[PDB]
């Protein structure tokens, strides 16, 4: 079986928000999200995705449709296909999340 | 959008393990599992839906195919569609997972 200590892939990229493929396949993305205070992915949609990001460390704000939410650990959010999203760190300190798209684009 | 601040819906269930269901879609089931002693899901198989499990707190012991693991805090395990799966909690302390089903059974 694929098995991962989430603790030793974290990492992080000075140029931009650093995207860690933990697993995947045709029916979902597994990844590790890591933000520098700054970063972000931009708000974009998935015609027929769902995603979830869930707070492992520090906080982030996290914008889905008209609404924004401050996503502290432990907290997770969850964006419906079509739904403009996107998550910011807006904090003085590095961020990493959990998250969950599927199917995969 | 839907959040949920995941340390409060944890729970335990004194006569089985707790499934405790956060965010659902036909595209996945996002859910807490909690654990206590003794505890476990049954080995099963899902035709068609892949599965991660990730430790939040506790350890236990996943079954993925021919293979066992322990799965202590930050750690994940993927069940991939069609190999039977399970996992059960073989300490001395409850145990919480977040488990991912793509798509939903
Ligand atoms: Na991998
Ligand atoms: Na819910």
């Amino acid at each position: 079986m694929e098995i991962k200590d989430l603790k030793r892939l974290a990492r992080y990229n000075p140029e931009k928000m650093a995207k860690i493929p933990v697993f995947q396949s045709e029916r979902m993305l597994y990844d590790l999200y890591a933000l520098l205070p700054g970063q972000a992915q931009k708000v974009h949609v998935h015609e027929g995705s769902d995603k979830v990001y869930y707070a492992l460390e520090g906080e982030v704000v996290v914008r889905v449709g008209e609404e924004e939410a401050l996503l502290a650990p432990g907290m997770a959010a969850f964006a419906p296909a079509g739904a403009p999203h996107g998550v910011r760190n807006e904090s003085a300190s590095p961020a990493l999340l959990l998250v969950v798209t599927a199917p995969r684009p």
